[PDB]
């Protein structure tokens, strides 16, 4: 696979596993676009600037040379050269990403980063197959139910699944790429996540 292959979907839907295990298996980086989000939703609370002024939060992020370190094992993210990556998986985070992720110059800016990296590579996020590369060869979308994708986050947080299912409910509420219309759908809630992978492994190299 000397091009890019995209896997997107909701959030806990199993793309960020399934896309490791994808890249590893294929021999080529993946690129985890959310941990980009994930990292200015933590600067920007860290930084204690109101999200609302996109110019100084991009000021901030360009200034700290915040960059993704693509590793087999999971990405990195590193700002003033300090790895943040522990600090990203979190209620905090998840709960404010929002509020950044929305903002048309942040989304510009984690592009950009994306854009950057030679092929090949796994990209996974919500929108690349749609808005970041379109052109890519090999496109999945993985779906989930809201149920399945609260247990699986409840597994990683110290909250449990009826309070995680309320909190995705109302975010899924608050807003969306729709899967890419040349990609693959498979739903997680049917297939485990190794069959997905070893069925995303085989599209791929057909
Ligand atoms: N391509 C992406 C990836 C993530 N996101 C945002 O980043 C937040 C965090 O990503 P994750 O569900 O993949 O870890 C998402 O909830 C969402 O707000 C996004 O808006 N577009």
């Amino acid at each position: 696979m000397r091009g890019i292959v995209t896997i997107d979907g909701p959030s806990a839907s199993g793309k960020s596993s399934v896309a490791r295990r994808v890249a590893a298996a294929l021999g080529v980086p993946y690129l985890s676009s959310g941990l980009l989000y994930r990292a200015a939703a933590f600067l920007a609370l860290r930084a204690g600037v109101d999200p609302g002024d996109e110019e100084g939060l991009l000021a901030l992020l360009e200034g700290l040379g915040v960059r993704l370190l693509a590793q087999a094992e999971g990405n990195r993210v590193l700002a003033d050269g300090e790895d943040l990556t522990s600090f990203l998986h979190t209620p905090e985070v998840d709960r404010v990403v929002s509020a950044v992720a929305r903002l048309p110059g942040v989304r510009a800016w984690v592009n950009r980063r994306l854009k950057e990296v030679p092929p090949p590579f796994v990209a996974e996020g919500r929108d690349m197959g749609t808005a970041v590369f379109p052109e890519a060869a090999h496109k999945f979308y993985l779906t989930a139910s809201p149920e399945v994708r609260a247990w699986r986050r409840a597994r990683e947080r110290p909250q449990a699944y009826e309070e995680v299912l309320r909190d995705l409910l109302r975010r899924d509420e608050r807003d969306q790429s729709a899967p890419a219309p040349d990609a693959l759908v498979l739903d997680t809630g049917g297939m485990t996540l190794d069959e997905v992978v070893a069925w995303v492994l085989a599209h791929i190299r057909r």
